[PDB]
């Protein structure tokens, strides 16, 4: 299990840093995706840092010990969705997440 | 929907099951396969068209050809029913595109 | 999902769209109907079988037959295009049940 | 359109309130719904107070001037979830929503 803030808020233009924190981060890595209802999730980052086609630069992942960050400057309003972390168990044999931050863009 | 997705497969337990999502942009842009079970967390299950992040079963695979790439599930157990979402760029590789999801019937 | 509802309905704009959920505790249960579009957030369009919260068109309707319920959408414009999902609860009435969702695509 | 605060995080059994603020909701009803990824959302509270079948008795709504508030008495784990309250403009003439609260379960 992988340990997430409930919610990150921030005003317009500022930066928002999510991190998970989980004993397995040192040695397995973690992806980051964008949860909105009703459409399909969007993979932001995957293996700690690469960013997939048609992410915006703003979006960057970093990877530190037991943690991993999702870090957005100059957040947008079409920012604001729920930010899951997965990653897998020590052993690397099973999928395990983050609870998910909302973010919210005051 | 930018990625042309059939809105449902069915098989029963044992079978392969293939979906599909269609796009112009996909020969040369990666895909990203999702899974999505009531009332949990959506799970990454291919990313780079092919590739599974730890923790994701060998039975779950990714190819691409042409203008489609493919999620093949081998040995459709009946807890993989679940929801099943593409996820690409356009041909530029400027912005998100995606399919409009496939629910996938066990049975 | 212990209500049944086909996953997929398409029309051309203007027609009548009707999407139908089916369960055997439908007819001593209420049902309520919600709309979902990408990106936003869910829309209670239907609530007690057939009543519609202020703000919502007159062109959605629902009704109650026997073991199914349906929604009925008239004069359906693109922007209807959505993930329709139904609620209702089991015989006894103690616990909720649902249907897979129906995707209406606008041609 | 609503305000509502991000999250609400509280031990289990615990009881948590979420509010939601408008100009509007002293005239107009208001809709609570329990949203989770992959399945139908949830409604908990209908015009204001009104609870559907197979809805736990630990749900209820309330209604004060410019707020409603949905109270989960024992809150437990299967709770964890987003919800959202819905109503509608001064008129009538359109919906409105809160953005969500994200309820958490320590
Ligand atoms: O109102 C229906 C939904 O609850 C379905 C799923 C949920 C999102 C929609 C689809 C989803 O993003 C796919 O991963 C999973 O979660 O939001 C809306």
């Amino acid at each position: 299990e992988l340990m997430q803030p409930p919610s990150v808020s921030v005003s317009p233009g500022q930066t928002a840093r999510i991190t998970c924190s989980g004993d397995a981060l040192p040695k397995q890595y973690a992806y980051w995706y964008q949860q909105k209802p009703g459409q399909a999730p969007v993979l932001v980052i995957y293996k700690d840092s690469e960013r997939p086609s048609g992410i915006p630069e703003r979006f960057s992942g970093s990877s530190s010990g037991t943690t991993v960050t999702l870090t957005i400057s100059g957040v947008q309003a079409e920012d604001e969705a729920d930010y899951y972390c997965q990653s897998a168990d020590s052993s690397g044999t099973y999928v395990v997440f983050g609870g998910g931050t909302k973010l919210v863009v005051l």
